[PDB]
């Protein structure tokens, strides 16, 4: 694993547009984020700890898919053929 933050670091999108930019902007902002410490239900509890994150839980939990995809799917190729 490699700090969520950090991960979404590299989407600082500087042009929101799609539903995980935005939110990478916002998590940007979020000094208190906890960088030493990713869990998908203590993170999750934290989103809903906060109507800000509420509207958008949405994002998270397909961000989600996507970070586990690039560390959980590792060069470990099997659907893909390719």
């Amino acid at each position: 694993m490699k700090s969520f933050y950090h991960y979404l670091l590299k989407y600082r999108h500087p042009k929101p547009k799609d539903s995980i930019s935005e939110f990478a902007n916002q998590a940007y902002e979020d000094h208190s984020f906890p960088k030493t410490s990713t869990d998908y239900h203590e993170i999750s509890s934290y989103l809903e700890l906060n109507a800000d994150y509420l509207h958008t839980m949405a994002t998270f939990d397909e961000a989600w898919d996507q970070y586990e995809s690039e560390v959980h799917g590792r060069l470990e190729h099997h659907h893909h053929h390719h």
